[PDB]
Order: C-alpha cells, then sequence, then structure tokens
C-alpha cells in the first residue's frame, strides 16, 4: 500500500548498493581466505605477481557497464566519448612505455587475455590451415604457439592452423637456430613465433628475423613473460626485429589480466636496383580480426587497469624493481647451484630458472606437491624432454612475485634453503614407502599419515613465519 | 646514509598501495566523467545494465593475482585450494539459479565472455569446416551465430566453420521455422543455434529441437539477452529442449562481463534395440575446448563476480525486478505505438523492441545520432525489408538498464515522449537540407553548426534533469 | 650370350609384333564374346553408344607411346612437334563443332574423362571448401556435381568442397528454379552447375545465369549427355549463358572416352563509366589445374580419337543421325505412354526418358534385372520423391545407341513392346510371391529356380533375333 | 521419313565403318609422321617405351563402348558379364606378376593413369589437410608427391593436403634417411612416399618402413619408373615393406597408359593379451576413393591392354629384356664417365642416369635443345646442389625405349659418343656468346647460323641412319 510493492522495491534498491561483505558473506569469506594465503606464503610461480592497488581500484569501476564494440574510429554505439578518451590514452601509454615511434607502430588494447591476442594474430595474418612455427611446448614454447603430438592436437592453434615446432639442443638447453633455419626451408612457415614460457635465456631476434625473411614469413614475438623486463629496459627488446609483438599485461608487467597486440606500419621494405616500395597492412588485418572477427565488446574496465599499470611501468621505481627482480634471480640460481642442483643452461638471463631434479631420482611432479604442502607455490614445468605434463622432471621458479613484496638477495637465499629442505623431504618420503606407486598414492602419506606431516608442519611454519614478515600489495587486505 | 638506493624503494613501496585517485589522476578523472554520464542520461541500449556494488567490489579483489589454469581437481599450479572453493561454488550456484538437476547438467564458468563461450562450443562439437545454422544477422541473430556475405566471411565463426543462416518472414517479423526445417535437410547442419540479439519474441525451442534431431544435429541456445529473464522465471526456459546453452553474465543478468557454457550429461538414446545405453560426452569435449584448447588461465576475479550475481539472481527482489523489466517494456511499446510508430511483430515478449522508422522517411542511422546528442543512448539496428548495416531503418530499445534504476511505467511513458521529441527533431533537421546529403553531412549540421543545437540543448536538459532524479547502482564514492 | 642372343631375343622380338589373336587368346576370346553381346542385344542405356571405326582405329596408334606433359605453348619434353599438331587440330575442331568464336572461347582437351574434367574446374575456380550448387543426385544430377549425406560426404566433390543441392518439383518433375534462386542467396555458391544425367527436359540456362550473377558465381554446364545433340544443333546450346562448359566425348558425341573443358575469355565486364575492363582469367586457372595441377601426361591417342569424332560431328550425316535420335525417343515415349506407363514430366525434349514403375507395384531394381536376362540394357534410376533409393521406382532409357545401328520409329515401337513384355513378366514372377520378399528373394526365385526361365528364354530369343538384324559400328570384328 | 533425307543414311552408314585412312586423312598423316619420328631417332627419355602390338591391338577394341561404373560383384549397370571377366583376369595377372599372395594383397586396376592412382590413395588414407612426406621434386621426387613454393601450392597434392619433403645429401646424391627420420618426428606425417622419377639408386624400404611405423604412418611406394624391373625380378621389390604400392603401366612395364593401386589386406594387428585381429581396411577405403569417390566409368579398353602387358611381363623373354635394359644402362654410364662426364651418385642401380653438365659451363636446358635438333630425345633435370633450378645442370637418360628396339652394349656406346658430340656442339655454339647467357638467346643463335645448322644437320643424319637400322615395335607402319 506504501505505493505498491513498497517492501521489495526497497530491498532491490539496497541490494544494488549493499557491500559485498553483507550481500554475499560466502564469497566474501573465500576472497579473504585467499588474500591471506597469498600473504603467508612464498609465491615462486614465474607467471604470477601482485597488482598495485591503483590498478585493482580501476577494475571495479563503472566502466564495467559500457558497451563500445567498435574502435575509437567508428563505434557501433554512442556515449563512447569517455571510453574513447580511455582507449586512446592506453594506446598512447602503450607505445610510450616501449619507446615506440607511433609512425612505425600501433597497438590494439582489446584482447581479453594472452591466448586471445595470439589467436587473433594467427587469424589475421596466417588464415585457416596456414603454417606456423613455434618452440615445442616441452622445450619452452607455449600452448598457443602451435602445440600437437604424434596422436592428439591439444591447442586451438594446431587445430585451425598447421603447426610444426623447432627445438633446443637437449645437450645445452639453447634454442637450435640452425635446425629451425633448416626446417623452415622445407615447411615454408607463414609466421614464426619467438616467445617462451620456460626459457631462461634471451632470444636471437636478429637471427630469427633473418630466417623469417629468408622464407618470407612474419616474425611474431610473444613477450608475455618479459613484458615488464623489456619495458624497464633491463633486457633486449624484441621490437627491433619483429613485425608483431603480442603480450599479456599481468606477470612481469604487474597489471590486470589482458593482452595487447603491437604491430608495425608504413615503412615496410626497400628495393635495391628494383627501387620499388612495399607497405605494412598489419594494422588493418589485425584490428579487424579482433573485431568483429573474434571478440564482442571490449572490457573497458580492464583497459583502464592496463593504462594505470602502463604509467607505473614508466617510472624509475619500476625500472629499479625490475632490476632487483633480475638480481634476485641470480641470487636464487647461485644459492641453488651451490647447494648442488642442476639449473638448465647453467643459469638465467631473465626472471626465471628451471631445475633438473632428474639428477636426484625425484621428478618435478612429486617435489611440486611437497613444496605446496609447505606454503611454497610453483610449477612442475616440463623439462627439455619427451616425458609429459602432470609428471615432469623439473621445477620452474620465478622472482617477480616475491621481489614485488620486498625480498632481496639475502632473503632469496633463505628461500633457496627452504626449497632445499623441501626436496630433501621429498627424497626421504620417497623411500619411506619405496615402491612403484604414482602421484595419486603420494598424496597419501602426504595428505593423511601424520608422522610425515609433522615434518611438513614444521617447515610450513618456519616458511609462513618468514613470509608473513613482508608487505603484500593490493587493497586494505582483501 | 644508505639513501642513494633505499630512498627509491620507499616510493616503489607506496606506488603499490597508493590509491588510484593519486596514482593516476588522468584515469581517475575519466572514470568519474563516465560515472557521471551514466547518471544523467537515459540508457536504452538493450544489452547494457548496471552491476550491483557487491559484484564490482569482487572484481578488484586479490583473486586477480592467482593462476589456476586447469579445473578444480587437477590444476597445473598449486595453492588453488581457495580458487577451487570459489570455482565450485559458482558452478553450484549456476545450476541452482536455473533449476538444473546436476545429474543431467554441468557448467563451465571459465569463458572470458560471450563470443568466447560460443566459439568454444563450435570448436568442441562442430570441428573445422563443420556446418552451423544460425539466425541471419540482419534478422535478429548475433554476429557469432555465423555472418558472411557474397565475398567476405566476417564472424570468425563463418571463417573456421561453414555457416548458413535461416530467416524471419519479412511480412510478420517471426522466425520462418518452416524454411529452416526445409534447408536443414539440404545443408545437414551439425549444430543449430537458437538465440538472438534483436528478436522481441520467444523461440520455439520445441520445434527447433525437432528439426535438430531430424538431421541429427545439436541444438544450442545462446540466451545472452534473456539470461536474467530466464533465471527469474518470467520467460520460457531453453533448458527444456536444448543440448547446450551458452550465455553472457552481464545484460539481463546484471553481473560482470563473462560467459558460461551449460551442457547436458547423462544418457541419451534409449536404444530400443537391445539393453544398450548411449551417453552424452559434451562435458568432456567442451571442457577440453575451453582449456587447454582455447583459453589460458581463468580470470578468477570475474568468476567471483559472477558467483555474487548468481546469488542475487535467485532472490525475490530479483524476480520482481525482472517482472518490472518486462512490464516496463510493454508500457514503452504501447506509448510508442500509440504515438504512431511501427513496432516489429507488433510488440514484445521480452525486454526489447525494434522500431521501423522507415514509415517516416528517416533511417535508424540519423535518428540514433540525434538521440545521443540528447543524452539518450540508443543503438540502430538492421531489420526486415532491406539491410544497410550501420545505416539500418530501425532502433533497438531495451529496459533492463533503466528499470534497475527505479523507472516504472509512468516514467517509461515520459521516456517514450522524449524519444518522440527526438525523432521529431531528426525529421525537422533532415528536411532542411540537400536531398543528396550524406550521414557525415547530417552529423555536421547537427554539430554546433546551428540554432538547431539550441533545440537539442533544450531537450538534452529536460532529459538530463529527468534522469538525474533516479538512483544509480554501483560504488558510493571511490 | 648363348640361348639368349639366339632364342630369347628372337622370341622377345616376335612377342612385340605378334597379333593379339596369338599373343593372348584368353583376352582375345573375351573381346569377341563382348563384341558379340553388343550385336545381339538391345542397348537402351542412355549413356552408351558405338564408336565409329575411324575413331577406334586411332586409339591403338603409336601416339600411345609419346609423353608431352605440358601444352602446345611450352612443354616439358621434346619431339612434340607432331603431338602439337594433333593437340591444336583437336582444339581447333572443338571450337568449330560448337560454333564458338576463338576470340571468346578456349578449350582443354586433356581431361582423361568426364569426372576428371569437372574436378579440374572446381579445383581451378572453387578452391578447397569453396561452395558449389548442383542438382541433387536422385533429382537428376551426377555424383561429380557433389553428393553427400547427414552421415558421410560420399563423392570427391562434396569431400574437398562444400556442396548443397537444389531440387525438382516432385509434383511435375521440373527443376525448381525458384527454390534455387532462394537458397543461393543464403548459401552463397561460388559456382552453380547446370547439367544432368537423368533429366528429359532442357535447362533454363538463361534463368540459371541470372541467379549465378545475382550471387556473383560462375555458371558451369556439364553437357555430357547432350554434347552430341548440341553440336548437331537439335537442342539449345548452353554456350549462350554459361562461363564454363565441361563434357565427355563419348555418349551422344560417339567418340572415345575422354573429357573437355570449354571456357570463356577476353572482357568479362566493363565498369559503368570507368574504362577499367574486368577480364576472364579462366583459361589461366583451368589450364593450370589440369597440369601441373591434377594430371600427368596427356593421353595423346585418346585426343586423336576425339579429333576424329569431332570432325564426324560436323557432318550432315551426323546432324541427321542426331535428328533421328530425338525422333526415336518420342516414338518410344509415346508407344510406352500408350501402353499405359508413366513417363516423368510427360515426355522428353532430348534422347532419354524416365519410367515411373511405381504405379505397378514393381520397382526399377527388379525390372532392370529381368530385362537384362532378356538381352535388354537399362538403368534403374530413381524418381522424383522416391521415399528413398534401394527401391528406385524407375528405369532410364536412351536412344543414341540403337539409333546408331539403324533403328527407326517402327523399330523402337517393336522395342517398346519387348519392354512391355519384360515388365509384364516381372509382375508375374512378382505377383505370386508378392510379399515383403527382398529384391534378392526375387533375384533368386526369378532366374533362380522356377523353371520358367523358359519364359525369359523365349523372349530373349525373339529379342536377339530382332537385334542381330541390324548393323553394329566398330572395328572388323573386335 | 520419305526419300527426302534417307539418302545420307547411306553415308552416315559408311562413315562409321570407313577406315581412318579415308575418314580423316589429316589425322592419319600426323600419326604416320609421328610413327616415323620414333623410328629414325634415339629415344633416351627415361619414362618412355614402345608398346607391343598385342597391347595396342586391344586399345581400339569394342570395350571402349561399355559402361561398368561399379566393381565386379557390385556394378550399377548390366551386361558387365564380360567386362567382369576381363577386370578379374587383369586383377589376377597383376598379383601374379608381382608374386603376391592374394590373401595379403589386392589391386585396383581402374586408375586412369599414374597421378590419378596416387591422388586416389591420398584421398582414401590421408584425407583433406592430412600430412604427407615425399622426396622433394628437384632431388628426384615426382610432381604428385607434393610440390609447393612459399608463395603458392602447385601440385594438387600440396593443395588439398599438407606436404613437406625430405632430401638427398647434395654431396653424394643419396637420400638422407637420417634427416627424414628426424623431421618425421616433428611433422607427424600420416603417409610417407617412397618413389622417384629421377634417382638412380635403390630405396631403403626397410628403413623407410621403420620410420613410418615409428610415427605410425603408412608407407606408400610409387614404383612407376621400376614397375617392369621389379616384375622381372632384376631389382629389389617394394612389396616387402610397403603398405601400399601404386604404379603406371607404361614406362618400364611396356603397357598402355594407366595406373594400379596395390594394397595390403587381412589381419596385421593382434597385440594386448587378447588376440586383437584388427585387420587392414585399405581395400575398403581405397576402392571407394577410386569409385564413387573420384572416377567415373572405368576405361575397359585400357584395362584390356594392361592385362595383355601383364601376361607379357611374366615371360622369360621379358625377364631377359629387363636384364639387357639394366646392362645397357651400365654400358652408357661407363662410356659416358669414361668420356669425362659427371654421373650423380657415380652410376646407376636401375634403368636411368643423371648427368651433371655443370662441370662444363653448360646447363641441361641448352644441351637438351641441341640434342633434340639431332634426333636425340633427352631431358634436362636439376641435380642435387644447384640453386639454379631455372639453370638445370643435368640430363636424364633412360634405356628401356632403345633396349626394346634391340640395342646392346656396343650400340649404347656408339650412342654415348653421339651424345658427347652433341654437348660438344653445345659448348661450341655457347663458347662464343656474350656471358650473361639467356637461353632465350642460345636457342636463338642455335637456329640461324649456317655453320651451326650444317653441323647439326650432319650429326642428325649420322644419328638417323644409325637409328633407322633397328626394329620398332607396334602395329605395322602405324
Ligand atoms: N541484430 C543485432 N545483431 C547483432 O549481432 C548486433 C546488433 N543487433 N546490435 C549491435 C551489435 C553490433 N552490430 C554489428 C553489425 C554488423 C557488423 C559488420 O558486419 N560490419 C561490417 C561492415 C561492412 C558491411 O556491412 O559489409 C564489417 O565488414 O566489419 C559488426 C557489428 N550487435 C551485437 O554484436
Ligand atoms: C610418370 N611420370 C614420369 C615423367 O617424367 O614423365 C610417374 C607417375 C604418373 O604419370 P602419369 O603421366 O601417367 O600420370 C607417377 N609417379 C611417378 C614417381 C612417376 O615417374
Ligand atoms: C557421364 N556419366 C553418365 C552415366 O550414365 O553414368 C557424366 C560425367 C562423366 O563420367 P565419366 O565416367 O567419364 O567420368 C560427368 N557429368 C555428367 C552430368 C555425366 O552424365
Ligand atoms: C546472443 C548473444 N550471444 C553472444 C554475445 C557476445 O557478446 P560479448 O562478446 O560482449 O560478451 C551477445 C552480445 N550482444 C550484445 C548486443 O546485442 O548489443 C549476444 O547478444
Ligand atoms: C609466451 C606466452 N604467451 C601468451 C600466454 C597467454 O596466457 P593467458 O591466456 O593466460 O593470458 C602465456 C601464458 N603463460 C602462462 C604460464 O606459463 O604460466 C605465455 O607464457
Amino acid at each position: 500500500m506504501a505505493d505498491r510493492d513498497a517492501t521489495l522495491w526497497a530491498s532491490h534498491e539496497k541490494m544494488l548498493s549493499q557491500p559485498l561483505k553483507d550481500s554475499d558473506a560466502e564469497v566474501y569469506s573465500i576472497i579473504k581466505k585467499e588474500s591471506n594465503r597469498q600473504r603467508v606464503g612464498l609465491e615462486l610461480i614465474a607467471s604470477e605477481n601482485f597488482a598495485s592497488r591503483a590498478v585493482l581500484e580501476a577494475l571495479g569501476s563503472s566502466l564495467n557497464n559500457k558497451y563500445s564494440e567498435g574502435y575509437p574510429g567508428q563505434r557501433y554505439y554512442g556515449g563512447t566519448e569517455f571510453i574513447d578518451e580511455l582507449e586512446m590514452l592506453c594506446q598512447k601509454r602503450a607505445l610510450q612505455a616501449y619507446h615506440l615511434d607511433p609512425q612505425c607502430w600501433g597497438v590494439n588494447v582489446q584482447p581479453y587475455s594472452g591466448s586471445p591476442a595470439n589467436f587473433a594474430v594467427y587469424t589475421a595474418l596466417v588464415e585457416p590451415h596456414g603454417r606456423i612455427m613455434g618452440l615445442d611446448l616441452p622445450d619452452g614454447g607455449h600452448l598457443t604457439h602451435g602445440f600437437m603430438t604424434d596422436k592428439k592436437k591439444i591447442s586451438a592453434t594446431s587445430i585451425f592452423f598447421e603447426s610444426m615446432p623447432y627445438k633446443v639442443y637437449p645437450e645445452t638447453g639453447y634454442i637450435n637456430y640452425d635446425q629451425l633455419e633448416e626446417n623452415a626451408s622445407l615447411f615454408h612457415p607463414k609466421l614464426i613465433i619467438a616467445g617462451t614460457s620456460c626459457y631462461s635465456r634471451n632470444l636471437d631476434y636478429a637471427r630469427l628475423r633473418k630466417i623469417a625473411d629468408d622464407n618470407g614469413a612474419y616474425l611474431m614475438a610473444d613477450m608475455a613473460h618479459i613484458s615488464g623486463l623489456v619495458a624497464a629496459g633491463v633486457v633486449p627488446s624484441p621490437f627491433e626485429h619483429c613485425h608483431v609483438v603480442t603480450t599479456t599485461t599481468h606477470k612481469t608487467l604487474r597489471g590486470c589480466r589482458a593482452g595487447m597486440i603491437f604491430y608495425r606500419k608504413g615503412v615496410r621494405s626497400v628495393d635495391p636496383k628494383t627501387g620499388k616500395e612495399t607497405y605494412y597492412e598489419l594494422e588493418s588485418l589485425i584490428n579487424s580480426a579482433v573485431f568483429p572477427g573474434l571478440q564482442g565488446g571490449p572490457h573497458n574496465h580492464a583497459i583502464a587497469g592496463v593504462a594505470v599499470a602502463l604509467k607505473q611501468a614508466m617510472t624509475t621505481e619500476f625500472k629499479i624493481y625490475q632490476l632487483q627482480v633480475l638480481a634476485n634471480c641470480r641470487a636464487l640460481s647461485d644459492a641453488l647451484t651451490e647447494l648442488g642442483y642442476k639449473i638448465v643452461t647453467g643459469g638465467s638471463d631473465n626472471h626465471l630458472i628451471l631445475m633438473d631434479l632428474r639428477s636426484k631420482g625425484t621428478d618435478g611432479g612429486r617435489a611440486e606437491k611437497v613444496l605446496e604442502a609447505c606454503s611454497i607455490a610453483c610449477n612442475k614445468n616440463t623439462c627439455p624432454g619427451d616425458k609429459s605434463a602432470l609428471r615432469p622432471s623439473g621445477l620452474r621458479l620465478g622472482t617477480p612475485a616475491l621481489t614485488s613484496r620486498g625480498l632481496l638477495e639475502e632473503d632469496f637465499q633463505k628461500v633457496a634453503h627452504f626449497i632445499h629442505r623441501g626436496i630433501e623431504l621429498t627424497l626421504q618420503i620417497q623411500s619411506h614407502m619405496a615402491t612403484k606407486a604414482t602421484l595419486k598414492e603420494f598424496k597419501e602419506k602426504l595428505a593423511g599419515d601424520e608422522k610425515i606431516q609433522s615434518a611438513v608442519a614444521t617447515l610450513r611454519e618456519e616458511v609462513e613465519n618468514f613470509a608473513s614478515n613482508f608487505s603484500l600489495p593490493g587493497l586494505p587486505d582483501f
């Protein structure tokens, strides 16, 4: 009677302004339990990191409500005056952050994430069944770089395109550029990918470029893992030799989840005596493949977040962070080698390293699970071999996460020891049941048991105590 | 003493905890300018809406920092104990919200958005060059349902798959199920799509299902535009006849941007031959196509947001909101018909309506631009009887956005008049110029190029005054 | 160097000059047994005919020994001076025989046969997965026009390309050009095929052409069955509206087995007011498809045979033969209708007719077998809306074969009666068992057991006596 | 029809029985001019040969008139009782000739020619876009073993399938089986091809088979060039290791133009702990591929010819001919090496050899043309190493043709000298021309230069006189 459905319309009213803390206590609980986990634990996962409060604060903005399907050129909707400001600002900051002359480069900040950015480029430049060459998955390449096997096609890339990988010399762990140049002549790639998910050395963009032009193919760099190191100038930039560069904005770049596609324009090629010229049409093809080719409406709130992180990436505080990141890696790789473990290719040139546990009877699958039980998060990355995912032989460690929390060399050494203690434990428990049972049973004396869990319980504690003593970027604990 | 270095580390320290308001004033400015826009304006874009504070508050959580590439049970990284809680909770709430027996249904809450969800299904069930049938784009169907022309394939869908559309009787605006059944026999679709972006009537899932089984194809519903109306029970659910149902979580569902894939699981095909069964393998194929097939790591923070919105969708305050949404549509469609405009199919069964401005000499392209200048977000739309695309003959209006702000019938009538005044103005300004006038020229004379901007300026005001008097869901003050 | 350079080399010497009669008595026997069969029997198979002695005489020439892989332009071999004469002469006579201006038309006389010629064109103009539209198989089309299923893609055409058929109004048996125009707009064919293997009426090339240009597709005619009637001028030529015309050189053209591809050239269309003239590139694409595309070295001996038959086709003796061929058809269709049988579309406009035995309880499968047992050649073709094959309700009869042997109207009437007697017999042998008995139950109980193979034996005789009284073209008894 | 037309019926009557000599004097003239050419000339083209009279005599039989679309025991026409005899007899003789147990092997004698046979197998076993590995064209491979530039795919094989070649050590001219095994692991071929058009050594079927099974692919042998040598037993048979063997029936088999597809059958499975018994399915797939898949109606007259040649291949006169063929090769390769020319791989194991004219400043292109002018059928062919491609470096010589005419060692030496004299002449006409070659220029001078055509005229004579002194298989003066 209080003007109809009075009661409910009042509720529905509050429900849309009520805080998460009240609206959904269950989801609220989980988020805090997770925030906590990240605080009292050692994140050594190469691809993870902690986003600044500034970035996150933009993710939950009103931008999440606007549809702007086109481009700052022609949109399929109205009221994009501000979204247009935002999009162009981010595009501007993107080219800046990587010291790119807007006359020769352009960007697309609409890819929902990394994988999407890549598929978008193959779609634009390779076309259905077109040939692509990438670094084999177990050799350091990425799923989206064309990943298949003798029997199954795992990646969408190898499904809609024809892929063939190149390898690393098992002997030294370095990319075998000689075999690549050889095979490229027989396969005729239409695009070659220079990017990795687990390679601790720099890429010879120079030589790759040569091979690419030799077979008249595009050279695309997927600098996802080093987007930050590159923007900071601490490592060699792929923008000197590649025609296209894709990337995620999280990881070493410390932004929110998204992807970008950098592409060359105009000044393509020059003819000697034949003095005729050729141009780049990348901008046209790529922008279209993204939309309406593959995506719907851009996620303006994510783009806002990226713009924020891009700005931060241009600071000196950033350039120094990234430097510490590299330094910390050496520290950890040295202390670890010193402790007597095998580090592929000897060491690292970037932010990650790969351990070959093989020279210890233990595999990466077991070791990974133990370290987890002790608040030490990482990857059971695949080794330069032919075994297979889910039960590898090496571990992948990264430093961006922890460096962002303060940790310096001395601390990373203490970390090294914690890890040593962990594998130490793994070897023990291995024999305390010495048989032919797989991981699924390993979860037993681990999960259940108790006497074995008294060891972990101790180490986990010393670790969590060590961890909790550092800062944790983000909101007011949430 | 140790200034030199530790002096900076103090900055980098604050930079990661400093509020957006300080960190990036530029981006902060834009966000507020945009928040404002949404406040003092009439959002009539069928696919837009305002997300609750609860949802948004979850988007900028720590979840944005975790990598969990696999699925609960077997992930590729560790420390997913909580992400697992979250993911399973959301999957649980998803099946609940749509009253689905977890014995016969399953979900995937990892698709980054709507389009991605769909491509994932075609990838899983159709396979390269497989045949797909959808509602032609200009007939109310959506881009990803297959869209191609005489020379160029547009939607990634028609690029990697072989598509052919079905139509609506131009005479009445209803889907011509008879022609569909006819063509399906000659084309042999492998999957048929029942979903729209601009159709004001319910779909005959029952008949579509018949046609699907007749040709032994899958029936997939893309209930993006009606996800909310369906969850609320106000309209017929596609879950009774479809094998698979995909959807966006924004729009009538009022959540954050993302997508979901619902699929049947269990036994299909009694096999009146012998005591032999036949099962559904959708879960297996779809889950794999999503990952490692097409996507990288799930965006856990978006999933959190979805879970929050799902909960809200199950409330009575929601069921009532959705009811008002429908009611408001009729009101607007009546007041508009009453004013003498043509509404395709006569009216609406859902939350949107399509105006045929053709019976007024003006097209949707011009009219859309004028209404924008008056703080009335529209959206032009292709339609029955010729398709110019981007320069259609109709306007698409929706009510979810404004209903979420309070607006009731009386208010939507006042809205109708505002719109009438707008097209009124368009007709005027048209007449007063060259009969060989371009749209870009129209856009000129509309610019500050007249006493006509004095007309718009007046209407814009009366509109913004009317608007600003209603609530606007979201974050109180950043 | 003993019984070698004496014995073995003398034998090997003779073996290569020794006549077939001695060299291989087995094969020699079979050939004569077959020559005989053709003499004492009524060949009513629409696609068969008897080649002149002149033609055959060239098939076994020395030409069978030369390799000339390229074209008269440039080959890849030497000593093609004469093969070049031959090839160009044949190409010359081909354009003459069909009154084609060499300025607008060109030919390729290298296709090994009919099917090859077609695939060659699709390969050249359609490209992998390109769309093609043809007359459904059971509606009157040929496998090469693409033939698939909801279960499997059968023909090579529907395997490497994307095909969709058009139909005939089951009610009248005429091609439903209205539905074709309708579907072509939704499917977007890249090429449309106008040709049949079992249609007794002329094709509306004029309207087909309209539809093709409407969707900007190529119109290809496969005049295999009417190559002769067309060259002779007795029926409408497809060369007036089609862009490409393929054909077999046997059947109504009475040559040896092979195929040809006729294509347009020079000025495809001039822009409205822009001097820019679009040109025909068919010659280039097609010639390359044949070689080095799909074929190896041309079969020069077959080409020689074709050249001979082409010359004969331009005679008056030919023009008259073809006239009698048509006449004879009417005669047979009339006498047959008169006898009370159903002839699809009422009659014929060409050299063949299709009987609907359905209105007699018997199917084409049974009837065909009976008539065979009586030295009468058939084709149990399907019929308009046959409720499935396996039980085709029709028989396909042609007159070119027998007309070439002398037979005139009076004789074809006597033929009609022989046929009547045959089906008559079928019904009988069918009438007593007349149950769900399979065609195999009939197949057997027929010639199988019941000693009334005494009935067939009688009819077979009266037929063979009637037959053996006519001439039989060819070589002096082979 | 009265007296009006009936006259001509007498002509039309004769026209069909009149001899080619009268019917078409033009074509008759050409055939004799060509028969002559072959008589007074040295045919050194590796892929050519002269067919026996027995074979040719069957080509122009009545069989050219019958349609028998299906297979024996499953046709779609009637009156195939004799065609069935013929087809089965040929299939029988095929398995005999190669000492194949009909329990483990089967054949298809319907492929119109070599290329067709191959495409048929890829179509049946590889399927669209399936991967295939063959010997690179310039290293000794054939056009249908795949061939594609980096700008476009030439052979139909590389167009409808995904191909990648393997090579020969340019240093020694032998196939690099080590690289093949290497690449096969990275490419995952679905089928590997073991066959050549220009390789003078035997193939390691044994090793190839290993590699094939390693990657679980089919090993197909294309023994076109050695079909005869193999049937005769003079060289190693591929039937010991390959799953499928295709071939042409002309060339080293001295039959008429056609092809055959040999395939394994019955069992070849059983593994687990339970006797599997998976059997081969090649017969099923291949036979269907050929029909209704790719071909129309078989060319029964060609099949007859093949059957005749198969019989002849099983004689001792044949086994001896083939032995002489091999012997003659050595003779020619020795006399040629002796004269100081380079023979790739040193010599030959079969019927052909490849000359590397590179070590003489002259290329195969020029040399070929000169030798032609002197009644010597040669053939340029790139050899391992030269980037050239357009500037060959080699000549391919074969002995089957001339051996079939009687020629023995002594004669082949005289031949060697004639060739020497020829290249000798080439150098001359070439060692006095600018420097920036251009064969466009060489072939120019070649014709007009008196001195030069007086030289050729002399050699041509001595050659033609030498030639005309030998027998020439085939019908009398045809
Ligand atoms: N009924 C409807 N269907 C839709 O999919 C659609 C619509 N409403 N509402 C607005 C948006 C965006 N609409 C679009 C419509 C067409 C093109 C498009 O194909 N553009 C062409 C232009 C050239 C031409 O017309 O030939 C291109 O080539 O890019 C893109 C987006 N949208 C919901 O996604
Ligand atoms: C024969 N071509 C050899 C040449 O150089 O002429 C051949 C064939 C099939 O040829 P075809 O002309 O009958 O179609 C197939 N495969 C191989 C290896 C060769 O050598
Ligand atoms: C000829 N087949 C007619 C029949 O009755 O079977 C034909 C062909 C080519 O056949 P081919 O055997 O030489 O390859 C191609 N296209 C058409 C329309 C017909 O009729
Ligand atoms: C039926 C349907 N399916 C999928 C999508 C995918 O959109 P997103 O990529 O944004 O997530 C939309 C979007 N429709 C938006 C509109 O009509 O305006 C839709 O309407
Ligand atoms: C080189 C490279 N490129 C693109 C991606 C795309 O990922 P996303 O879809 O998640 O956004 C990754 C993922 N790298 C993640 C890891 O190795 O842990 C990568 O390593």
